């Protein structure tokens, strides 16, 4: 019923588990947003709703993109223009 | 192809709705990008100095979910009894 990224309302079965060793994918991309490793303890929320599910996913593909293009635009340069 | 291109994603970028990353009412946007990345992104005039609208709004809405999860989890440590709370 609560979701453990927003601590709102979730549902208990369109809610993603986020423990499931299998979305640890989940668990690495919201770490690599925060810089908080999330565990699963009995006394909190094991539950990510769909809207935190999507703006995830969103940040993420924005993250890789940004990393990339910074490598991209270094390679559009002549070697002299390489500083820094 | 300088003037109309996106520092965040190397793409095409409307000049007059590309908000430019170095000026002082943007320093905001410098620090999204290193909070989501983890790169501190550089001022240097043979490198585009812009971020395009849809980086803009994709950006806004990583940064409002980052600080959500954080606040969130302060919030979910408070709403325990301290017995609860002696776990984390
Ligand atoms: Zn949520
Ligand atoms: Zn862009």
């Amino acid at each position: 019923s609560t979701c453990r990224v927003c601590a709102k309302y979730a549902s208990n079965k369109r809610s993603p588990k986020l423990f499931e060793r299998s979305n640890t994918k989940m668990i690495d991309n919201i770490e690599a947003l925060t810089g908080l490793r999330l565990e699963n303890y009995g006394c909190l929320p094991d539950q990510i709703c769909e809207c935190c599910s999507m703006e995830l996913a969103s940040a993420v593909k924005l993250r890789e993109r940004c990393i990339a293009a910074q490598r991209e635009l270094l390679l559009g340069l002549t070697e002299e223009q390489r500083q820094g």
